[PDB]
């Protein structure tokens, strides 16, 4: 067979599950009906509980857990060395990590701190630069990496504030990795997702408004869900995605292409 | 949830011409899957070469239909007919363009009105009635795919007056993602990188463009038919659900350099 | 050299003033103050006894006025031809033309006919195009293009349906007119005006609720005049823009820049 | 008051950040604003830029020479410089921003090396100053007034060797649009300038910069390499009100480059 989402003998390890709502666990849920083997990552030990609760929803054999903060380069370092010595060598990383202080959400743009501007990049986007740097140690036949943005990356959107150039970093992030890990046959793309009711996004204002917008005004008229993400994340992680890298693809409802 | 098991679906394929056409590393994909594939032509020279290409298929029935785009009367009546023959749709694959190669040639300021107008209507329009008709077929919802190139959104040397038909191509695929998506009708476009094909075999310095994406581009090679038929299945799919309007580029990263 | 928006000793060729509402007016008014010597072009009787009346507003000693139809190859050709004898070279031109049927525009986007796409294609598109070509034979030292556009020609807006991807075309043409007569030394650019009150708009569906969402939602929380396009259109058609071609100046009070 | 469009600057007041030498394209920026008429102030960070800048000023007709320390990582040096320009010289009607740093060790490297230290220097330097600098600027514009900004194609593509100042300008090309849309209800327009390739004190001793200036002027539309002027003519544009009207715009002053691919 030329196309395949068959994902036996496939390895991805899946940062940024939190809770059931985590896009990153929608992600979980398609790969693992393919029939890939799951490493998982979390920061606080809440994530923890839940992951262990969560992982008897899934069919993955053994539970491959890691703690790592993205912003310790050591974490982030003996992490992967250590997935690389309990599961051996990798097929990708699908990314689903992002943090601004909601002092700066919920400010003027223009009010932002030095210090949560560069902790968002920080999180948001550097974390993707490392991460790629130490998973490349564990994809010496390719593989392909995946991160999670949103418009807000790519157009000014009211509330976004400084998270919004902490996409823009990422989307830019993205391209530039594309160009450097592209000749170790590793690929590199993003999935623009539409708004999703999770753990990070509850308790924002007016993310309701948002919403019924989309279901409003997006070609679709409807929002989309994390499995859907987890399709196109299968697509992109997958070598059903040969020859695309540097590639944004909106899990949107199509709102991306109207104004 | 996810599948690319595509018995139960069936896909009109407009634009195969030989056994190097985009549009048949699309068939050979969408096959494997178990799609049901129904094939449309233009000249009659495609549709012998179709019907010896059907045997390196798993197709039961070869369902043929003769429509040049330029003809509402060959469009309507061809899908029209497509219902009656099959019924019900899933998707349309649309890998259809022309321009004179007499405006290909020139600067692109020499361009005749005849020939950006030919261009328009065989490269942009069709796509703008095949989706009215298709979507006769497709009551419960289905995906419309349409291939462009990069020279659609960048002054490319050589592409000329296709340049401005694929703009308005990339634009008809966001119009109509914008109409039929309350219809549940996804419309999206893929931008191929060079592939040696028959329209584009016998255009000047197509091997210089092949070796500048070898050297240049992130994957550090060129793309084949049968890559872009593996996005067209993710696209065709439910599995590229809550994506339309997108233009996915199947070009070894070359989009995303300078 | 150095900076100067003094345009004496320059003349530009107006292409689209039907009225005194016209963007192409705007410009004209803009141009004249700054002492430019103007050339008019029309297509309908009525626009030529408007545009005699408006003249009497500048300060162009000699009315040059000429009729043009871009739908025909010979009345652009001699056009051209007739204004390089009776004015010499020119500077530039600004090309404010457009057109669609109302069936076409009232419609959903996918019932446009094959006759009313290839019409708005025609004019609104391929128009730029023959200019080009025949302005190129009056512009032997080089020179400035620009056409007006509108976002619809970036991405999908209700109701614009086939203007929108002749406005692509047209923004795509200026792309490759720019690569083709960049050698030449003649620039080749759009400027993206936001909605304004003119002739061709007064009468189109829902026109009044694209204004207030411009005053609602757009960063200046205002909108544009004919007089602003003018401005800019000084800037592109002038040498202040040396360097620039293949460009799009949105000039729409940053609604482009938000989603 | 009399012609709708004016490059006419006198009465108008510039503040000007990231001369360092002639070379630099903010002095650029400062010649033809300065033949136009406009009142200059001008900052710095090292010393070594102030002695250049005095003798700079003599090329201009700048008659009392307003130069200020700003190093744009330290919020008080920020905050005081622009309180202590208010107070010297009053209300200014915009800033132009010429100002980025990446460490070399982070440049020659592959991308994917890069430190995180050097990653957020990068941003520190290059994004987020526009961020402070809006926000205390914006304290001597209570009538309104622009802030342009300078950026590179390698913010919108991946351009090889540009590496961390890459996701550094698509940072500060999305800096320009959120600012936009945040002051735009005050009056203030933010926008961006992508220029080509210039031999600057900046660019001058990084590899393969003058096979960037040779395929600009085979490839780019108007075969040729731009110049700070014509950054600076594109400026008065922008930093006048002839751009009344546009905000969170990139224009590329770059022959064309940006339009092929
Ligand atoms: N929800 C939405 O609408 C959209 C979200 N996205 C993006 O999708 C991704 C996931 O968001 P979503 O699923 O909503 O939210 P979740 O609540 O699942 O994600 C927050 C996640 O980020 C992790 N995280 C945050 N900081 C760090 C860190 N320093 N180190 C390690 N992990 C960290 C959290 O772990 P812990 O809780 O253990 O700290 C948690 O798993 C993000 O990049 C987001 O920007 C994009 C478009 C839309
Ligand atoms: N080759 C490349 O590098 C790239 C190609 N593309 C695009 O992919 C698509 C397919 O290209 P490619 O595979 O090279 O094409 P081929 O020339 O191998 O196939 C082209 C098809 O267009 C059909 N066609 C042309 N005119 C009409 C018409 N008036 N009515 C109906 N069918 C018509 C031809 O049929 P007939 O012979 O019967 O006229 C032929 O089947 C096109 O849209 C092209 O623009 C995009 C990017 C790259
Ligand atoms: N108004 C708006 O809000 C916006 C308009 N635009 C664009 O701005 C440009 C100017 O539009 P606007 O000022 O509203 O239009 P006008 O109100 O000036 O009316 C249309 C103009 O088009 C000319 N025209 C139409 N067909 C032809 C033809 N075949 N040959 C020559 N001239 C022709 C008309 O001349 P006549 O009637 O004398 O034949 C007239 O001058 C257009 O390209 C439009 O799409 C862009 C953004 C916003
Ligand atoms: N040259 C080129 O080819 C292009 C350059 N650009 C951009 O133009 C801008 C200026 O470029 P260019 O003329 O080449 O640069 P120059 O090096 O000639 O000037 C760079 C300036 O950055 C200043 N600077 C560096 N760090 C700081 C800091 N912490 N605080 C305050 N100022 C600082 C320097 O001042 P000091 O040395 O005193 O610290 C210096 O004036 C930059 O944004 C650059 O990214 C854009 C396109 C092309
Ligand atoms: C424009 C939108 C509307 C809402 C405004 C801002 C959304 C910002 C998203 C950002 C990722 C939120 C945070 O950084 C949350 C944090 O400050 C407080 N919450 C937490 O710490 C929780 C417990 C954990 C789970 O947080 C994290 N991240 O670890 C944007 C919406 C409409 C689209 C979204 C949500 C995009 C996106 O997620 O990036
Ligand atoms: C920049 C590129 C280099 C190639 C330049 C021009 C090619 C344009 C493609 C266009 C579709 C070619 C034709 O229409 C060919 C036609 O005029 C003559 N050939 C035929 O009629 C044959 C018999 C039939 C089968 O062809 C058709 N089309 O019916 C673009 C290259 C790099 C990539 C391409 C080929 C892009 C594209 O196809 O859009
Ligand atoms: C979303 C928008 C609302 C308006 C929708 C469609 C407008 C399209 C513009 C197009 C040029 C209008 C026509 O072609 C009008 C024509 O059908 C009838 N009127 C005329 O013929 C008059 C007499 C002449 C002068 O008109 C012409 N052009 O010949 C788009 C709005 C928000 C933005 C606009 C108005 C853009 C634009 O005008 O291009
Ligand atoms: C892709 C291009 C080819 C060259 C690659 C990288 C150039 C990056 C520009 C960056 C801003 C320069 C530095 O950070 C250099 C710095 O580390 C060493 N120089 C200095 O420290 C001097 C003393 C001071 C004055 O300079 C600064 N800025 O602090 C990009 C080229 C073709 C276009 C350019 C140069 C764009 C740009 O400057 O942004």
């Amino acid at each position: 067979h030329m196309a395949s989402l068959n994902l036996e003998n496939k390895t991805y390890v899946i940062m940024g599950i939190a809770n059931k709502r985590s896009i990153a666990f929608g992600v979980a849920k398609v790969l693992d009906q393919l029939g890939a083997k799951l490493v998982f990552t979390y920061r606080k030990e809440r994530s923890r509980k839940e992951l262990e609760k969560l992982l008897e929803q899934l069919n993955q054999p053994e539970a491959h857990l890691y703690q790592i903060d993205v912003q310790s380069d050591e974490e982030v370092i003996n992490g992967f060395e250590q997935i690389g010595k309990d599961v051996g060598n990798i097929d990708g990383v699908y990314h689903s990590i992002a943090f601004a202080n909601m002092e700066d959400l919920r400010g003027r743009f223009s009010e932002t701190s030095r210090e949560g501007f560069l902790l968002a990049q920080d999180i948001s986007s550097y974390s993707l630069t490392i991460v790629a740097h130490e998973a490349k140690k564990l994809m010496p036949e390719g593989g392909s990496i995946v991160a999670t943005t949103y418009l807000g990356g790519e157009f000014a959107v009211q509330n976004y504030n400084v998270m919004g150039v902490a996409k823009a970093s990422l989307e830019a992030n993205v391209k530039y990795l594309a160009l450097d890990l592209g000749p170790d046959n590793i690929r590199v793309n993003a999935i623009s997702a539409g708004p999703i009711r999770t753990l990070s996004a509850k308790g924002v204002g007016g993310f309701n408004t948002i919403l019924k917008e989309i279901e409003e005004r997006a070609p679709l008229k409807r929002n989309v869900d994390q499995v859907e993400v987890g399709k196109t994340a299968a697509y992109l992680l997958s070598d059903l995605s040969s020859g695309v890298t540097g590639e944004n693809i909106h899990v949107d409802s199509g709102f991306h292409a109207i104004k």
